[PDB]
């Protein structure tokens, strides 16, 4: 039949565990296995990786395992596996990553119905509160109209139409040690006019963190990358974006706190390379596309003023925006938050800007202020561009999502004299179903964070609270617990992944009902928000008081939510019991610690 | 004519701790022929007693005497007291030390005011204060304020031996009891002792080193014995009410706060029942009227046996603190000025709130608990003008803490939102480091600055902190001073180059280094530094020829000069016949700079 997707996996001394997880993620795919193929190419492993791949391919007719040499200096397994691929779309999956169980089906149906050459699906990384925060915000079947920006982040973990790659001969550069090999690949795809679509409503690829250092090798590659942009990108809008994006992130990105973390010898090497790269490759008009703080860095870089840049890094050290929980409560079937934040230095004293004449200036010493153009430390034009947004991250899937529907407001307040602070307030609600897309997501801890940007600073940090916060809810067969974790950060347990809803709700101990004839023991929950109907099956353990090593007597239990009240019913069944017993409930794998004792 | 008698009971003493004790007594400014050492070993099983017989071989005024084993150190203190012949007695433990000017300052203070008990300033290893209220000023007639003048009731005071033996004031010789030093001090005041507080000099260092009492039944059996001692022996009504109010709040109600969140239900149920039984039997009702709102709440819930509501209030009050942020720090004239701010929060995060219902500011409580309490106990209206906001300092070496006088502070109850009110404080103060330099060793020491905030029944004494990087140097009348955000994010003041190099932190005007044609004097001006008054600090420099890898360095004398509001390092070469380019590393007060200074000669 017609192969819809080809999975390209290059391998070399692959960890067996990560390879097992990779094969499991492919087997979990909702797409019929005869509609995709797996193309593995071993790069001459010194371990038994190729022997394990053959054992995998025995029971999988859609799997192909090829073994080459050590790439012969100038050869790449991804190109070799591409020439033998037969599918309509190709995914370049690394040997220690995984793929979500509905990726193939969702990605293919999206690319087919929009005739896409590149499908850029939502990507997930182990660490961080976001990835592709701007691009993975909504589905865009005609993303290539945005310009070359639609392909960011330019990982090789997209779905490329095999017909498009072979026609334009888009391969991976056959250099043994080329960095950002995927940036060349994605840029070449767009230069040849690829129809690009962004699939954002479902996480498609998990880039797992497993884990350059040579400043000469690093800056040799940075020069090679900018020379690629200037020589190949012919559309002005696209070229200006790549020049601006990589000059800000990689070139100016060493002129900040990087100066405070490296010795003066390494600083001299990279700063001299950066200044040489700015003057030769980066046009002056790129400065127009930068924010005020990056314009200051760009100006001092070309001036060779490394001394003023080091002082500026010390002055800027620790600027951040941390959000405190002002209120948190369940209402109907949602969890509501009210937060507050302000720009500070390390969550301590406020960050200030100064008002001189009708200008809102960056607070700087006069010695540095005289060295800079007057407009570069004036924030007057940017005091209405603040963003304040909430986000959520699943602790198991590592997938991050923006929490939609929030209302926020950021004010520039005159605290004293001519000094102004930046304060924000936000209120949002979380409908947990908006982020449950796989069955595995139903039972998972969730972590809440806030993203605050303004005046050139991006501050995306976990939501925090100081007071003790533990609030439970039972909403339409979903057990939900919002709590301050041991790090003072806000977490949301759904499905009893880490906490016990009976233990955190409490037990009206003096209201336990023992129905001896029906054999039912009713244990009502104390503090808990109950909405809708709920019946969660579980079990419980009875143990006679006094007998040390008594076997637990296993009985059926169920957590019930009805009429805005929660209770656990324990059914004694055919058990013949007499005396005092310990009663421990076991709902969703979590045992309470309420020390319940009943007399039968 | 012996002036001071020192009593030291020893038992299995650490070899290093006992050695440091003898050094603190030998370095006393008082003439050694005016004080004696009376050691009494309480039946040591190790070789501790054999070490004392070695210390007494060289010192003539040191006596050693081993006595039958008795457990606690009250028997050796009683037997050493009878065999003493000094006018004043100091009970010194085998793990503590004494400051050099203690004997001279204490004796003059006690004899010029005819004092029976001299309560000198005591220093502990940890904490930002000790005796904050009592050790604030000198008071030659402190017994007029009541038994309060003897707090803290440690045995590390100076009691006139004439007064002790005449009134038969001894330590309990029987089974080991807790707070036996409280018995001793109280018995001394009951007999009408003229107490004097010497607060201007640290007299004693109670060193935190590294036992019965963990048992709750044993713990609360001791608390009952101490309370019965107060009701039976203290005759003055004012002095009895104080001792009852002080100890019922600290040790009885003290387990009804955050202590409930640190123990299991079983230990809590045992100690809570003891506390409820003791408050009903020994603590009259009129004592609770002398307590703050939060303690009146705990007192009411204790007698009602409502441990469930006390556990819930502990979780509501957990984390209430007040951390001070640096708003401004600068040197001016000969002092270091600070502007700080603070507000009550939960663990330096969200604000702490009190709510306004009708015309009364109330503690924010759940309705289930608020309906169980009298309305007056959660009404903070009468207490909104009783906030305090003060600064304090602590020497990292001497461990001594001091209130920083002359501060200006204001605390506000501000309507943040709706009917919720926060508590904000602003404070400005200055530091005169010569106020806290009393011994020669204090001239080279790191100093840590803290702030103390009290209000609504909460006390928060924490180190001053700052987020932004802060480094500012000064050269003030031969004192090198560096205020800075330390590695822990707290405010520290280095004096005498104990941790940081003033040349390194000030900066060098490299393009203004002068080399005289004939004199051969190298002048290195400092960039950013506050210079006030004349200064001259003798140091040295190091020279290495540029190029030669492992060339032997050239050590030469240098000096840091403060003059005309400018600092500079003058490197006097002289006899050193040198030519070519050389590296120059200054070394002022044992701290070398990293300015990469090169000169050509
Ligand atoms: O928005 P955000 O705040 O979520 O930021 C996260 C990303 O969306 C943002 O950093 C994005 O603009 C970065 O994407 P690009 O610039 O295309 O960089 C491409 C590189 O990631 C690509 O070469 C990687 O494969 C290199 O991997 P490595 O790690 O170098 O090792
Ligand atoms: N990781 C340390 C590197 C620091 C480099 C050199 C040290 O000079 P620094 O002043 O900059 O650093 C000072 C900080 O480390 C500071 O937090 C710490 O060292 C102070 O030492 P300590 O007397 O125990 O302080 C104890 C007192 O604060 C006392 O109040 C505590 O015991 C209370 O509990
Ligand atoms: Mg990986
Ligand atoms: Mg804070």
């Amino acid at each position: 039949k017609d192969i819809k997707i080809s999975v390209v996996v290059p391998t070399y001394n692959t960890e067996l565990e990560g390879l097992k997880n990779l094969m499991a993620s492919i087997d979990k795919q909702t797409m019929n296995p005869d509609e995709y193929e797996l193309v593995f190419v071993d790069d001459g492993s010194t371990t038994d990786t190729y022997e394990r791949l053959q054992e995998f391919a025995e029971t999988r007719p859609n799997m192909t395992v090829k073994q080459i040499e050590n790439s012969g200096w100038g050869s790449r397994p991804r190109n070799i596996a591409t020439k033998m691929a037969k599918g309509e779309y190709i995914l370049y999956l690394d040997h220690d990553d995984t793929v979500f169980p509905e990726t193939f089906e969702r990605v293919y149906n999206f690319g087919k119905e929009n005739n896409l050459d590149v499908v850029s699906g939502k990507e997930v990384r182990t660490n961080g509160w976001s990835w592709g925060w701007k691009q993975f915000s909504e589905n865009n079947p005609h993303a290539e109209e945005m310009g070359i920006e639609c392909l960011l982040p330019m990982t090789p973990h997209k779905f490329y139409k095999r017909e498009f790659l072979l026609e334009n001969d888009i391969t991976f550069d056959d250099g043994a040690r080329v960095l950002w090999e995927d940036v060349y690949f994605n840029s070449k795809a767009f230069i040849h006019g690829a129809k690009v679509g962004i699939l954002a409503d479902y996480p498609t690829y998990y880039w797992i963190a497993t884990g350059g250092r040579d400043p000469h090798e690093k800056w040799n590659q940075i020069n090679k990358l900018f020379n690629f942009f200037k020589d190949n990108i012919k559309e002005q809008r696209d070229l200006d974006f790549m020049l601006t994006h990589w000059y800000r992130s990689r070139v100016l990105g060493i002129l900040g706190q990087w100066l405070l973390k490296n010795n003066n010898e390494r600083i001299d090497i990279e700063f001299n390379y950066a200044k040489k790269l700015a003057e030769e490759l980066i046009p002056a008009y790129i400065s127009e596309n930068l924010d005020k703080n990056n314009q200051v860095k760009d100006y001092l870089l070309r001036q060779g003023d490394l001394d003023s840049l080091k002082k500026l890094a010390q002055i800027d050290a620790g600027i951040t925006a941390l959000s405190y929980v002002e209120d948190a409560y369940f209402k109907e079937d949602k969890l509501f938050f009210k937060t507050s934040t302000k720009m500070t230095y390390e969550d301590k004293e406020d960050f200030f800007i100064e008002k001189t004449a009708d200008r809102m200036e960056r607070i700087l010493p006069e010695e540095i202020k005289s060295k800079l153009p007057k407009e570069f430390f004036d924030y007057s034009d940017d005091l209405a561009e603040f963003t304040y947004e909430p986000s959520i991250k699943g602790r198991n899937s590592r997938a991050t999502w923006k929490i939609d529907g929030s209302t926020s407001n950021v004010e520039v307040v005159n605290k004293k004299a001519n000094l102004y602070k930046i304060e924000g307030e936000m209120s949002f609600s979380v409908q947990i179903n908006d982020y449950i897309l796989d069955a595995a997501d139903k039972k998972q801890p969730w972590d809440i964070a806030t993203r605050f940007t303004g005046l050139g600073y991006t501050s995306h940090r976990a939501l925090t609270i100081g007071k003790i916060l533990i609030k439970t809810a039972l909403i339409n067969n979903k057990t939900m617990i919002v709590y301050k974790n041991a790090s003072g950060l806000i977490s949301l347990d759904v499905g009893s992944s880490v906490r016990s809803i009976v233990e955190d709700s409490g037990v009206k101990r003096e209201q336990i009902l023992i129905d001896k004839t029906s054999g039912k023991v009713t244990i009502p929950l104390n503090e808990i928000h109950v909405f809708g109907e709920s019946l969660i099956e579980g079990n419980a353990e009875l143990k006679p008081v006094g007998i040390s090593d008594a076997d637990p007597i296993n009985v059926k239990a169920k957590l019930i939510g009805e009429a805005n009240k929660a209770r656990v019913e324990v059914l004694l069944g055919d058990e013949k019991l007499s005396g005092e017993y310990h009663l421990v409930t076991n709902i969703q794998g979590k045992k309470d610690k309420q020390q319940i004792k009943i007399t039968l």
